[PDB]
């Protein structure tokens, strides 16, 4: 009780939910608000762990809830709410459920390209993970950011499709030696999409590879 | 960066932003509600100089939103912003021509008569020459805080009008000595005024020598 | 002086080349008694660099020269001895020199087999590179340990060729990011080695993934 169970984090819970029915029809400035309002009391509550997601929603609403995208930093504050959520229950059972769907909107990001969301996402997800004892789901993410920074690197500047495919290599002998396979498919995506650019170039010596790549990343995937 | 250059602060000047959008249409209490996380956001950066300036614009929209000048306390926070975006820049020529702008705010506050506007515009200016290693727009500051309280109390009480005259010539005195130029026409304005003033009187003795002390002062800004 | 450029520290070096002495005749635990009291001198000496290095060629004496390989000892000695006596000259550029040769066998121990030689050769590089302020030296180390300690582990158990291929790609790949290439050319050797072994065997859709493999990493050394 007393802002450890209820009360306190119950008042943090409402004001999400306020926040979230605001952000659905538009005010942004009002949720950043009532965002502030949580943090405070969060602040009177000596967690030390919901200050922080809460901080990571604030900076969402500042970041996406500003500009164009709406949807993404309602799921921000629907991810924190839902945190602060089941930890007002003594839950642990689900907090791996929600770093599940958080890892899976963070491969959804990587594929799409959005930028701004996966920062605030790859936050979550760290926050969660260093909670739960995992180090399982935590190189991945590491493994992943660094896969992002170098992409982001090498489609700025005009850098030539070998580096991009010893990226590809790279990340997936780093995964398939980590056993994860959800993040497995996108990279196979990924992989058969720079096969395409390739085919498209008169280059060769290099697509052979790249679809032994792919062709064994999917046998291990169907082994995984 | 983070809280030293950008982020933080970056975060403060956008809410600041949306503070003066929000004046610009009248809402004063979200103005405020919004300056208060400003504040709150800025208490978390360590910076000891913006925290301050943030207050004063905080009570620069409790004192003139709230009332029918509007127009006086989104000047206050347009300051408070373009103080703290000149400082997540670095830039220190920037500060010298705000200060300027303010000094130049409170002449014509004086001038005009506002009490409220006049106290904000004080302490900003304060603010920023106490960060500014400048001694010359300080002790103008302090010789027109006096002339500025004397002649509260001489207008309120019913004073002869030979104390409000040696006023004239203590802060004129003073401010040929400090050497400011700037601060010295309005003087020259409001010595007309009380020249115009005595004219309309049969008093006699006193209006000479308030014509050489236009004159001299007039003669002496020529030469400044 | 006084044990910071000589008196001391040319003792030291003396009683290493006795042991070489004793080493290249064949008395294993005279030399072993002379390292021992060359380390009592160097705990005397306060220098905190070299008494390790010491040490390490103590436990070579103690692993290498007990058994057959008395030749591969005086090499761990004669690596102590130019270590300290490129300390009592203050030269850095040899040190330089003298980490290249303790790489290059390093290297030579991997393609070889040999166990007890790469653990001191690699505490020698270790000591060596935590004084140059050399991190370039240091991540290779990294990589060529997990891919010894790797290869190790798949050579004693009955694991497929598959994993000693994605080991292959793996430590490729790390090589290529650190930009090394003078440990690159073992692993080429590796590979072909890995390849004739595949070629005996029948089965097929790997071989020319491996050879690929070897062409790019081959176009990379000649570019590097
Ligand atoms: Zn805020
Ligand atoms: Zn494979
Ligand atoms: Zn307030
Ligand atoms: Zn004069
Ligand atoms: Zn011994
Ligand atoms: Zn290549």
């Amino acid at each position: 009780g007393p802002g450890g169970t209820m009360e306190k984090l119950k008042e943090i819970v409402k004001h999400l939910e306020v926040a979230i029915k605001y952000l659905k029809e538009g005010k942004v400035d009002l949720a950043d608000l009532v965002v502030a309002d949580a943090i405070e009391l969060a602040k009177e509550a000596g967690d030390k762990a919901s200050l922080e997601i809460l901080k990571v929603a604030h900076k969402a609403i500042d970041t996406l809830g500003r500009e164009g995208k709406l949807e993404e930093a309602a799921k921000i504050v629907k991810y924190a709410k839902e945190y602060v959520e089941a930890k007002i229950k003594g839950d642990r059972e689900k907090l791996r459920e929600l770093l599940e769907k958080v890892k899976k909107d963070v491969l959804e990001a990587i594929k799409k390209g959005d930028e701004e969301f996966y920062e605030a996402l790859v936050k979550i997800a760290r926050i969660i993970a260093e909670d739960l004892g995992d180090e399982k789901s935590l190189k991945v993410l590491e493994a992943l950011e660094e896969f992002f920074k170098e992409w982001k690197r090498l489609e700025k500047e005009g850098k030539s499709l070998d580096e991009k495919l010893h990226l590809f290599l790279r990340v997936g002998e780093r995964l398939l030696e980590i056993g994860d396979k959800e993040s497995l498919e996108m990279l196979i995506e990924l992989l058969e999409e720079l096969a395409k650019e390739i085919k498209k170039a008169g280059n060769e010596e290099l697509l052979v590879r790249a679809e032994a790549a792919i062709k064994d990343i999917r046998k291990h995937i169907k082994e995984l």
